[PDB]
């Protein structure tokens, strides 16, 4: 059929960000004790895992902004 | 069929960051302890794992910022 | 029959940083034990596995920005 | 003067223990965080002493038994 | 004067222990953090001190049974 | 004067074990962290210190017993 489908999404946005001195910043992780037991895993189609983690992060951007975007256009 | 897609996404859009001075950052873990038992590990088909993990992390990028875009068109 | 698809995304946009000094950062982990058991490890199709690990990262990027763009255009 | 003094306590006793098996025994600390702040520390003259501890101790003596006796004599 | 002091203590006491097995004994633990802050330490005359301490003991005698005997005579 | 002084203290004591299999012993410390600050250290006559310790001990004596015996005789 005579099927017409325009797709002209647009865009001028800004994600910004203004920061003096960033700093003085302190992480001291007093250790810690992890156990785990199983037996089986199996794991199939798109698993994403952790087991058994002790894990420390600093993490200071000085921006860290984030823009995420996603266009899908699906024609049967 | 007589099928017509246009497919004109625009994207002027822009991800800032000013930052002055960025330091003065410590990170500093008291180690720890981490135990994992198994018997069988069986992973098919886009599997991400960790598995007994005592990790740590300094992350201080000047930016660190992100712009992430995903187009998809299907015709059938 | 008289399918027409047209594509042309338009991307202008910019990740952009300024940084003051960046510095005077320190990353001092205090060690740690980690154990892990397993019989069988069995993957397969795409599998990205850590098993057992004592990992310690500084990133220190003067921008450290990212712009991931994805497209696909599937047609049948 | 005539002054006499005659010092014999007697010491028959005696301190005992049977055990069987003595065992499976786990001391698992989870760490922790300890901060101690002080200007002047003056100790003189018989002074123990601790500050700023993150101590583990695991004991197990088969015996542990103890037999303590002080004997003062004093004249003037 | 005519002062006579006899000092004939009498010890045949006895400290002691039977144990089967000794063993399966863990200690396992899990870090820590430890601080501390002082300007002057000003130590005289029988000082014992730990300032600062992250410490892991295990102490597995078969016996560890103890006799502490003390004598003093004193004539002024 | 005529001053009499006999000083005999008799010991037949004994300190005694007997322990079967002494074993299957397991010490895994998760390391740690420790931090001391001082100006100034001004130790005299006598003085026992630490400062600033991360310290394991296994101590596994098949007997580990102790006698321990003081004797003062003063005459002034």
């Amino acid at each position: 059929g005579s099927v017409q489908i325009v797709y002209k999404p647009v865009d001028l946005s800004k994600v910004t960000s203004k920061c003096g001195s960033l700093g003085n910043i302190h992480h001291k992780p007093g250790g810690g004790q992890v156990e785990v037991k199983s037996e089986k895993l199996d794991f199939k189609d798109r698993v994403q895992s952790k087991i058994g983690s002790l894990d420390n992060i600093t993490h200071v951007p000085g921006g860290g902004n984030k823009k995420i975007e996603t266009h899908k256009l699906t024609f049967r």
